[PDB]
Parts: structure tokens; C-alpha cells; sequence
């Protein structure tokens, strides 16, 4: 017999939930049957409480049954995703949507799943655009932008129609809560690889444990300087998840050959500049951006490599770095990016 | 610059707020600026974070400055609450309003904050209306009815008409919160002294710090069965609140020679059915609803002594029940309800 005062009794009593109440929840918010307040009042007593990967896996599943699938056999079996929760404060140039571009340019197909700014001046989404990627299309197109280019993107709000109650709520409240991991963990065409940034520490875990419970190959990612992406300033934690198992390690960019860079190396701007960012990286501008590109791209191509599980893990960063290093040297990024634009001019 | 993102994250952080935060949110809530997202955030933030006297005491401040006062030099300086957060889960007779009744037929002017009920049977304003008594008046009548009468009750809708917007988002999320500690401390009469009781034991303490902050005299009870009341059927720990500060115990109503009742003994029904449970007590009638009522009252009337603090505990307590059993059986408390009852019919 579910209801609010139930569950919302139970988090603040600092319970766990039984199972099925979260996704009762979550399933009231996105049929448009919660009030604002009840949302607000189980986003926030969900993250204080501190929510388990079963209750996640449960928010996370029912707002993939309400989302806009991509066509039947239009996915490969092997595509990646290279996403964060975003909310990491720093103010970066756009590592992940970098590093995706570099990955599809080694030949690796990308699906991503990517948002407008929250908090930043210039979100995934923002900066695509400004390069000139049509960022607003439908899962048709999206399929054919895969098939044609080897790249993909959809945007959330398209998407995700049924998530509008939620989202509201997330900016009305301003506050990060247990809602900001779900983007990483709903991508409508549901890769079974990702590189996944996760900006709050003591929450990663809980993220890897969602993909430990799908059929994945995942590197869950938080840079132990607060970046949701593998760092280049020091060291980042590593939840590596494959055959429904977590695996985490300590990882240091330092062994292979990385020289440590201080934040402001790789702070950002506006749409424009982070745009800017892009093509200096694409044209092959040697420095702390592209290292971190080249990280962030190379830890996409092993979870990639999970996938067809034959390396083991450091030979398959050896290959990541090179790979993804290739596809910059030889200009195939530079190239991939102006396919995909030219893709969304001619639809 | 406070903002909901600053004050809901450092709640989220497990932070106490920086001072004048609380109040911030208070005053945006009191307006109608805050959006019931953002309401609802803040409550059940404030809730797990577990709210200190400061902070309830900023929204609590807040609060009262939106609120109706009743008219200059009509309320003694010695007036007395006594009311509870409700909230309890067992169902019971309206023990608050029947000591109240008790206490001022003793001849301790009690101005009473109360409300209907939110999830028990009945509340302390359904029942004084079943009995005949008008409840909506506004701070004149209120203040006319404690001069003529000894007794007075401010509503609370008439008396907060701003807290509109947080009372709609505590109904639609239905979990108690801190707003749930907030009638007991902006009763609009601001009476000095009171019988207060929580239903939260882990929040007695810190009602009771709002209370020392004000220089109060104060008994904040909880019954170690759950009551929101000085309970009859076990031990009750109180929070004594004298000259600024508190001090807990522990108080066995055995002591003054109360036999232990059982909880379903006290249980209450519809507003008809504890109008006829008041009317029994006010009657004169033994019992174990008597013996609730009598012990609360004596501690209402113990808490009045307390601004006068020459205040041997066993001796107040002493008084404090021997008043309490004469208001009743001299017929003056039966007498006071009829003339309560009277001057509501006489507005007309
Ligand atoms: O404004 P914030 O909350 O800090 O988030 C910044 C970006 O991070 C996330 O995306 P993603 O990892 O896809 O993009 P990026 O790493 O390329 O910026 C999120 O969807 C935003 O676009
Ligand atoms: O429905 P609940 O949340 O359980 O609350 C029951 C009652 O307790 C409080 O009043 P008070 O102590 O003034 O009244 P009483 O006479 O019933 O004790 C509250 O305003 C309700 O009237
Ligand atoms: C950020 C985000 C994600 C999904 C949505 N539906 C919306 C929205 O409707 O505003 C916003
Ligand atoms: C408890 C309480 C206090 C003041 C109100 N206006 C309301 C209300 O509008 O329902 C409720
Ligand atoms: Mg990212
Ligand atoms: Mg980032
Ligand atoms: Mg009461
Ligand atoms: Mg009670």
C-alpha cells in the first residue's frame, strides 16, 4: 500500500526502502501524479538518506520505460557512452564530449547522451551546437547520424518528455540530489559500454552498482581532485564493472608518462570559447586540454574493449592512449567533426 | 546573499546554517515567495539535518512577525499555553484543552494556541466546538474572552493567515517535519509560561532551548510512551525551563500516588465523543481521563509558579494538583466551560 507518508516517513527515518517504493515513487513523478513539493520532498530525503543501487537502479529503470527508444537494430551491440553527472563546480572545457568525438574518430561507435549547462557556462550540449551539431534530433535521426557518421547524440529533453515534472523541480530547488545521477544512467539507447563521470565521491559507487546489475562493461570515474572525468592534476578512483561486478582501483596517469597539470590548465568559458577549445584540441594543439582528452577518450576505448572482453587491462590502456592519440595526429577527429556537422546541415 | 541552493546544500552537507539563513527561509516561505519545491526542500532538509534552537528559533521569530498580535496590555504577564505538537499516532482524549479548562478555573489565565486535528480523531479546536465554544474570533474577542472568562483560544488559520503556503506543502507531503514544532512556539498571545508537549523526544530539547532563549517558564513533556502529554500509564521525561536554561528529568506520577493506567484507557473518539469525555471529567467523575487530566494540569500550573521561581519541585507539584482537584470539584472548572461557552453566544 504505497504511499508518501510512507515513503517519505521511511527516508527520513533513515531507512532504506522497501523494494519497489522508489520505482513507485518514480513512477508517480513521471506520469505527472506527484506535487512539486512531494518531488522536492523525495529528491532531497532520498540524498540525505543516502540512496542504494537497488533504489537507483529503480529511478533509473522506470524513467528508461518512459523515454523514447531508438529504432529496433539500430544500436550497435557495442557502442559506448561517455557521460557525467556534471555538478563538479570546477568549470572545465567540455572533457567528455572531447574525448566522444576522439573516440567515434578511432572507429569506436558513440551514443551520447548529453544535457545543456546546469551549473557551468557551457554544458556538452551547448558547446556542440555552437560547433554547429544539430543536437535536437529524434531517434530516427539520431540512428542515422550513428549508421552514417559513427556518432550520436541525444539530447535529454527530447528524450525524456515525462521527465519535465522532475527537472523543474531539480532547478526550482537548485540543490544536487540523488535526481543528478540519473542522466549517466538513462541514456535512451542504452549503450552497453560508457566511460561515466561520477562528481560526487561517496555516490559512484552507487552508480556502479546500477551498471553492475545491466549487461555493461563500465569505467565509473571520479578524479580524487572532485572532476567528474579522469584527471590529469592527480589521481582518480576507478570502479571498472563488467560480468555484473565492480573492480576499484586506484589509477594514476602518471604511469604513462602524464605530467601532472594544476586545474586552471583546464578551465573553460562561454559556448563560443569552449567551441574554441574544441578545434584547438581537433587541429592538434600539444598541451594539459588534450592530455585530458586523450585520458578521458582512451578510458572510453577500454570500457569498449570489456565488451569483447580479450585484453586485460593495462594492455588495453596502452591501446586506449594510442588509439585515441592516432585519432587526433591523423586528423580523423578534426574530420569526424566536420562529417557530423555536414550530416546535420544536409538532413 | 542567501539563496535556496546555499541554504538546501548546507543542509544536505549535514551543516548547522550560518545564522540569519533560517530566517531567510522563513520570510520567503511567510510571503509567498517560496515555490512549494522549495518549501518542501527546506523542511525535509532542515528535519534530517536535525534543527537546532537557533535555527527553530529563527523561523519560529519569523513566523510571530506575520502573525496577529491581540491588543496592547490585554494579556497578563502571567499567562500560561498549554498545547503539544500533536502528532503522537495514539488516539486519545483532548487531554491539553481539558488541563487548560482545569488551569484556568483555578484562576491561571490561559491563553491556548491550538488547531484542529491533523491526524488523530479529533483535535483540541473540533472538540471545543462540539462543545458549544466559538473558535474563530480575532485578537479583540480573544482578548475580551480571557478578561471575562479567565480563558482564551487563538486559532491558528485566523491568527497565521501567511503560513498558508507552508501548512498546504506539510498536508501534501504528509511526513512531519520541523514546521511540525512551530504552533507551540508562535501561540500569537506570547504567554510567558506553558505545559508543552512533544511527541518527538529527540526534539523536546530543542523546543525547549527556544523556550530558555526567551526567558520562558516552561515544561516541555514527552511521556515515555509516545504522548505528546504527561502521561499517566509510565514515566514522562521533562525539560525544565528556568532562568534561561534547561535541565531534563525524569518524573513518575507514581510518586504523588497515581496507580498506572493503560493506554486504551485514555482513548478518544469523534468530536462528539470527547465533548461528552470533557463534560464527564468537568462533572466530577473518577477515573483514569481524571487522573491524566489532573497531573497535566498540575504541571501547567506548576510551570505559572515557575515565574514566580521560589519553586520547590515536590511542594509546586503538591499545589499544583491540590488546585487542580479543587478547580474541578468545587464545580468551578464545569462553571468555567458554561461561561466560556456564554460569552461566545453573547457576540452575536
Ligand atoms: O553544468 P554542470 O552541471 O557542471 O554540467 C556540465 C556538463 O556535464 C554533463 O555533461 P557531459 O559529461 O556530457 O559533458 P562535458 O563533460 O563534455 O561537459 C552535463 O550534462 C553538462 O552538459
Ligand atoms: O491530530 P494530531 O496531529 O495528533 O494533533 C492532535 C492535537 O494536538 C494538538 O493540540 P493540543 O495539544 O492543543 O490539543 P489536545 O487537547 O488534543 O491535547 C494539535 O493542534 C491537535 O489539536
Ligand atoms: C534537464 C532536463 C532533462 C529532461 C527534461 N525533460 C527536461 C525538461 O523538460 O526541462 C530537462
Ligand atoms: C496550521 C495552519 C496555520 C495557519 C494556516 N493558515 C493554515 C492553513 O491555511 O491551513 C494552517
Ligand atoms: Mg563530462
Ligand atoms: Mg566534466
Ligand atoms: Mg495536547
Ligand atoms: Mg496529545
Amino acid at each position: 500500500v504505497p504511499s508518501w507518508p510512507q515513503i517519505l516517513g521511511r527516508l527520513t527515518d533513515n531507512r532504506d526502502l522497501a523494494r519497489g517504493q522508489a520505482a513507485w515513487a518514480m513512477d508517480q513523478i513521471m506520469t505527472g501524479n506527484a506535487r512539486p513539493a512531494q518531488i522536492a520532498a523525495f529528491a532531497v530525503a532520498m540524498t540525505m538518506k543516502a540512496p542504494t543501487a537497488d533504489e537507483v537502479g529503480e529511478l533509473a529503470g522506470v524513467m528508461l520505460s518512459h523515454a523514447h527508444p531508438l529504432p529496433a537494430d539500430t544500436v550497435p551491440d557495442d557502442a559506448v557512452d561517455v557521460v557525467g553527472t556534471g555538478g563538479d563546480g570546477v568549470n572545465t572545457v567540455n572533457l567528455s564530449t572531447m574525448a566522444a568525438i576522439v573516440v567515434a574518430a578511432a572507429g569506436v561507435p558513440v551514443v551520447k547522451h548529453g544535457n545543456r549547462a546546469a551549473s557551468s557556462l557551457s554544458g556538452g550540449a551547448d558547446t556542440l551546437e555552437a560547433l554547429g551539431v544539430r543536437i535536437d534530433l529524434g531517434p530516427d535521426l539520431v540512428a542515422r547520424s550513428l549508421a552514417e557518421v559513427g556518432i550520436g547524440f541525444c539530447f535529454a529533453p527530447r528524450f525524456h518528455p515525462s521527465y519535465r515534472h522532475a527537472a523543474a523541480v531539480r532547478r526550482e530547488i537548485g540543490v544536487p540530489t540523488v535526481f543528478n545521477l540519473l542522466g549517466p544512467l538513462t541514456n535512451p539507447a542504452r549503450p552497453r559500454a560508457g566511460l561515466i563521470g561520477c562528481a560526487f565521491a561517496d555516490l559512484a559507487e552507487v552508480m556502479a552498482g546500477v551498471f553492475a546489475a545491466r549487461r555493461s562493461s563500465v569505467l565509473v570515474v571520479h578524479g580524487d581532485d572532485g572532476l567528474d572525468e579522469l584527471t590529469t592534476t592527480t589521481t582518480s578512483t576507478i570502479w571498472r564493472v563488467a560480468a555484473g561486478s565492480v573492480d576499484k582501483l586506484t589509477f594514476d596517469p602518471a604511469g604513462f608518462g602524464f605530467a601532472r597539470a594544476q586545474l586552471d590548465q583546464l578551465a573553460g568559458g562561454d559556448a563560443q570559447a569552449n567551441a574554441a577549445a574544441v578545434r584547438a584540441v581537433l587541429g592538434g594543439a600539444r598541451g594539459p586540454v588534450r592530455d585530458a582528452v586523450v585520458l578521458n577518450a582512451a578510458g572510453a576505448i577500454v570500457a569498449h574493449a570489456g565488451l569483447s572482453s580479450r585484453a586485460e587491462w593495462l594492455p588495453a590502456w596502452e591501446e586506449g592512449l594510442r588509439r585515441a592519440s592516432a585519432a587526433i595526429d591523423t586528423g580523423a577527429a578534426e574530420q569526424l567533426l566536420a562529417r557530423w556537422v555536414r550530416f546535420g546541415r544536409q538532413i
